């Protein structure tokens, strides 16, 4: 059987308002992650106990350590505008992705390929190359703090969402080099997560897939039936 999901998201008051009163009836990780300006009000507020909090992108010993220590544990790195516009590479996230399971954070690292990678049939080399530059800088034990997002660029925020053959093909090449240069053991029990263009609608179908553990969402109202997807 399939490990814990997780619902991560990427009139905020409001927002945080509607998650505190939702009941969610099944076991799910839900996150917040958001940017340093407002993970102080997110703490604040955010008290359901199945969500936690997540930072996104620190890269500094300091401020990892400072996160921590005002009791942020989760941590969103790879995010693809971090590749394609800040200019991080396959390297620098692996070791942001490293120094972060240092400072003792569960980490969801982001990986996916671009419109022209997918359509010249490179996917496969692209999200793989990712991947192994993120495990060549972890050990085997490190694998128990680490969550995969698959996010192809073109369905992030584009409206055009992968289908659940996209998805599932994405997802089971993805575990399949876990389970063969990782181990079979940690390829189990790790969460690859979808995102780009999931909503309300198209979310359940895609949870349906054998390797979605769940997803990676825009901080949104429909974001509660994403969670209410997750089963
Ligand atoms: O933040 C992301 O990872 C996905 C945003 S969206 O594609 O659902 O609009």
């Amino acid at each position: 059987s399939k490990p814990q999901p997780i619902a991560a998201a990427n009139s905020l008051s409001e927002l945080i308002d509607l998650f505190n009163s939702t009941s969610i009836n099944h076991d799910v990780q839900c996150v917040v992650a958001s940017t340093f300006v407002h993970l102080a009000m997110t703490k604040e507020r955010l008290s359901h106990p199945k969500f936690v909090i997540a930072a996104q992108n620190a890269g500094n010993a300091d401020a990892l350590a400072s996160l921590k220590d005002f009791g942020v544990n989760w941590i969103v790195l790879g995010h693809s505008e971090r590749r394609w516009y800040y200019g991080e590479t396959n390297e620098i996230v692996a070791d942001k992705v490293a120094a972060a399971v240092a400072s003792g954070f569960m980490v969801i690292a982001c990986i996916g390929e671009t419109l022209q990678e997918r359509e010249s049939g490179r996917t496969a080399v692209v999200v793989l190359t990712q991947i192994a530059a993120i495990a060549k800088k972890l050990k085997k034990a490190d694998w128990a703090k680490v969550v995969i997002a698959y996010e192809p660029v073109w369905a992030i925020g584009t409206g055009k969402v992968a289908t659940p053959q996209q998805a599932q093909e994405a997802h089971a090449l993805i575990r399949s080099w876990v389970s063969s240069k990782i181990g079979a053991d940690v390829a189990g029990e790790l969460r690859i997560l979808y995102g780009g263009s999931v909503n309300g609608k198209n979310a359940r179908t895609l949870y349906q897939q054998r390797d979605v553990n769940g997803f990676l969402a825009g901080l949104k109202p429909e974001f509660v039936d994403i969670i209410k997807a997750t089963q």
